[PDB]
């Protein structure tokens, strides 16, 4: 079991064909989730489950530059379940992270922090227990 929030190092950065792996587990009347790749300070993707923003849940996407959140991209596909175990991964592509939930696809987010070598840490946090957090090359 890992200690939430947790910080995943991600040795050099990012890179395509780089997969990263969450397993864990909802809590019980979970509010939010949050992944967040970070380049320093920035949070080049922000994915973040919330399960009730006025009566629904949705998946909001971001990032922040300079301590500023820009244009959210919302998701109203909402694979996470409050109680039950999920897996997230997180394909990157020359282009953009794509995720899967459950080996799903759900959504592609389009890089707008381009420097993805800089992009050395994933953040997780939120209403989770937490069970593995890994990375590999495909
Ligand atoms: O409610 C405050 C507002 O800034 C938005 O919430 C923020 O959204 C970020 C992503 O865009 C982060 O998730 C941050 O943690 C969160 O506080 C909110 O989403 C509004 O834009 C809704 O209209």
């Amino acid at each position: 079991p890992l200690i939430v929030p947790y910080n995943l190092p991600l040795p050099g950065g990012v890179v395509p064909r780089m997969l990263i792996t969450i397993l864990g587990t909802v809590k019980p009347n979970a509010n939010r989730i949050a992944l967040d790749f970070q380049r320093g300070n920035d949070v080049a993707f922000h994915f973040n489950p919330r399960f009730n923003e006025n009566n629904r849940r949705v998946i909001v996407c971001n990032t922040k530059l300079d301590n500023n959140w820009g244009r959210e991209e919302r998701q109203s596909v909402f694979p996470f379940e409050s109680g039950k175990p999920f897996k997230i991964q997180v394909l990157v592509e020359p282009d953009h992270f794509k995720v899967a939930v459950n080996d799903a696809h759900l959504l592609q987010y389009n890089h707008r922090v381009k420097k993805l070598n800089e992009i050395s840490k994933l953040g997780i946090s939120g209403d989770i227990d937490l069970t593995s957090a890994s990375y590999t090359m495909i």
